[PDB]
This record gives C-alpha cells, structure tokens and sequence, in this order.
C-alpha cells in the first residue's frame, strides 16, 4: 500500500504538469497573439502616415498647379512660368515617392494584420483543445486524489490492525487587492509596467482594423538586490490565499478567468514591483534574467518545471521552500521546493 499510495502521487505529479503544460502553451501562444497584433497595429500606423504625406504632396502639386493657371515684359512673363513649372516638376517627384511611400507601407500593413488575425484564431482553436485536454487531465486528477485519500485511510487502519450586480462583486474584489497589496513605489513601478503591456488574457484586438485613429500601442515581450528580493517576495506573500484562474493576473494583481492568478502571471506580478517587466509564459520567463544551476539556488530565483520550462513556474523563497500557484482548486500557497520534474536550470533575475 506505501508503495502504491506514492506511486499515485508520482501519477498525481505526472498528470498535474501535463495540465500545466498544456495551459502555459496556450499562454504562450496568446503572448504571440497579442505581440503579432501589436505588429499590426504598428504597420498600419506607418500606412496612415503613408497617406498623411501623400495627401499633403497632393495638394501641394494642385497649388502650383493653380499657380500655372512689350518684349520685356513677354520676357519677365516667360521666366515667372519657369518659376512655376519648377515647382510643379519638383512636387511631381515628390509625389511619386510618396506614392511608392504608401504602395509599400500599405503592402506590409496588409500582410500582417493578416498575420495577426491567423493567429488570432489560431490561439482560439489551441484554446479549445487544450480547455478539452485539461479537463480530462482534472478529472483524471481527482479520480486519482480520491484513490490517494483512499489508501491513506486503509493504510491508516492496516497501522492500527498491526498493533449587473456583478459591477458589486467587483467592487468587493478591488477592495480586497487592494489593500493586500499595503511598497508603494514597487506598486507604481508595477503598475507602469501594467500599462506597458496588452491584456493577456482575452484574445480579440484591442487596436483599431480600419486605418482610421491612432492610439498607444503596447510594448514587445516574446523573443540594493537585497532591497530588490524583499519587495519582489513581499508583494508574492502578499497575495498567500488568492486563488488560482487560468491566464489571470497582471502587474496590479489578479484578473478574470478565460479573480486570480495563475502560477506565470503571479511571478510576473511581484518582479514587476522593482521595475522587471515580464512575459505571461513560463518558456519565455526562462529566457530573461541569468540562469542559476538548481543546487545554487537562493531566495528570488525562479523554479521551472517540463523540458525548456514548459510545465510549471515557482519562485524560491529560500530556506528550502517556495510560493506558487500549482493547480485548479488551490489557492496561492507556499509550499517546500519540489525536486521532481524540475526544469534544468533556474532563473535569477536579481
């Protein structure tokens, strides 16, 4: 029974960074998402000020236009047309560059705001996948903590044999952050990270489709340190008990499914407190900062799990335990390091 007891806890583990996986791969590729819309958004910026100069070229060459519109005086005549004509060949050639200007800005504009939409809709069906391959994971993952509590009970007998008012609950919420999160220089280093960066939890394009507007578009994310390790650490204790929702989380705190974290956007939060902007992916976290051998690890590194840091994400604490937030039903907790599953290196970003 010990043996089979730890043995589904080993399936327990196995079954529970699957999930893990397939959740973080679909935060990545929302990352991808939202940096491709912002692409898009950039191109056809460009493509509007493309026709910004063309347009003043335009009416640049119908003014000299409209300005084309006794020997001596024939002779003073004639030079003043030449004026003109100059200025009309001038603001010609100009137009002409223009023109190639806004052909080729619109081209590029054209192509990846298309590339943006194929992925767009490509993270919804990723999304529809891996919500039906996580759901089977969970089930499977209850049948087996069922299994679990089970053996211990036997095994525990086998011992003693031996011997919109929805706008309201928000509300609520935002209370409630708010003041766990009472520091107030990291808050505000946080937050101008937040705004920096698109949601990453919806998928739809928060930029304009028609050439018209122009608005702020988000920064690009994908491909003393004592001081600094308390306050990224003080701002993950600060949220201890917050529960889990995959996707959420932002510099500010916790956000909406698709009110709470999950184990990426929670990391992200607390760095975020000393000015560290980081990526709502686990495989994309594992690119920032200097890695650290998992041996010499020290309270503010960051520990992954799955091969490249597919699976999971946690933050040493240090003195051999860790915070994270590991799985749907749990809330953010802090737990002692897991050694099992680890990822090959870990993540010192201070």
């Amino acid at each position: 029974l010990a043996g089979s007891l730890s043995s589904t806890d080993a399936e327990i583990n196995r079954v529970e960074l699957e999930m893990g996986a397939l959740r973080e791969e679909v935060n990545k590729s929302l990352v991808d998402l939202h940096d491709a819309q912002a692409i898009a958004e950039q191109a056809r910026q460009d493509a509007l000020a493309a026709k910004k100069d063309l347009d003043d070229s335009q009416a640049q060459i119908e003014a000299a236009q409209e300005r084309l519109d006794r020997q001596t005086y024939l002779r003073t005549s004639a030079e003043k047309q030449q004026a003109a004509v100059e200025e009309l060949d001038r603001l010609r050639t100009e137009n002409a560059n223009k023109e190639s200007v806004l052909r080729q800005a619109r081209i590029v504009a054209e192509q990846r705001e298309a590339e943006a939409v194929e992925k767009q809709v490509q993270t919804e069906a990723a999304i529809a996948a891996n919500s039906e391959q996580l759901n089977v994971l969970t089930n499977n993952r209850s049948t087996l903590v069922a299994q679990r509590d089970g053996a211990e009970r036997n095994l525990a007998i086998a011992r003693a044999q031996a011997d919109x008012x929805x706008x309201x609950x928000x509300x609520x919420x935002x209370x409630x952050x708010x003041x766990x999160x009472x520091t107030a220089a990291s808050i505000a280093a946080a937050a101008l990270i937040a705004a920096s960066q698109s949601s990453h939890a919806t998928t739809q394009n928060p930029y304009p489709t028609d050439e018209d507007a122009d608005p702020t578009d988000i920064a690009d994310i994908q491909g003393d340190r004592s001081a600094q390790i308390e306050t990224v650490i003080a701002r993950a204790m600060s949220q201890l008990g917050v529960q889990y929702a995959w996707g959420g989380g932002n510099a500010n705190g916790p956000t909406l499914g698709i009110v709470g974290f999950d184990c990426s956007g929670l990391t992200l939060y607390a760095f975020a407190g000393v000015g560290i902007s980081l990526p709502h992916y686990t495989g994309y976290q594992y690119q920032h900062g200097t890695k650290v051998s998992p041996s010499e690890m020290q309270r503010g590194d960051l520990i992954f799990y799955g091969p490249g840091a597919s699976q999971h994400v946690a933050i040493y604490l240090g003195d051999g335990q860790m915070i994270e937030a590991p799985n749907s039903g749990s809330v953010v907790k802090i737990s002692p390091v897991r050694w099992s599953g680890m990822t090959e290196s870990v993540v010192r970003l201070i």
